[PDB]
């Protein structure tokens, strides 16, 4: 799809067999999603934004299905204030920037 930017870039997604929606976010090096379950074995990591720094899960190599395209990659999970999809995961379903 082409998504204008008037609005907030929310789509919906797959993760861990469960749907959720989350932003599509090029100033996020990273996919970060809110508080939950994965399957599998995690390490713990440090995150910047904006505001300081928080503690994240990172799971490695987790299928993600954002608005039916498909990705396999990193995924951080913890007390982020939005659902984010980062660039990790932009740049395997081709995802750029057009003006
Ligand atoms: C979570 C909130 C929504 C997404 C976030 C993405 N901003 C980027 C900016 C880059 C830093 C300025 C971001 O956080 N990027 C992080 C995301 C986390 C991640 N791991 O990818 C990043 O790339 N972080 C890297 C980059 C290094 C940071 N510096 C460092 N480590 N020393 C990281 N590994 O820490 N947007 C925002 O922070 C903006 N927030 C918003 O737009 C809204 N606020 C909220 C709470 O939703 C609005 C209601 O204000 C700020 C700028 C105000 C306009």
């Amino acid at each position: 799809p082409q998504i204008t930017l008037w609005k907030r870039p929310l789509v919906t997604i797959r993760i861990g067999g469960q749907l959720k929606e989350a932003l599509l976010n090029t100033g996020a090096d990273d996919t970060v999603i809110e508080e939950l379950n994965l399957p599998g074995c995690w390490k713990p990591k440090l995150i910047g934004g904006i505001g300081g720094f928080i503690k994240v899960r990172q799971y490695d190599q987790i299928p993600v299905e954002i608005a039916g395209h498909k990705a396999i990659g990193t995924v951080l999970v913890g007390p982020t204030p939005v659902n984010i999809i980062g660039r990790n995961l932009l740049t395997q379903i081709g995802a750029t920037l057009n003006f």
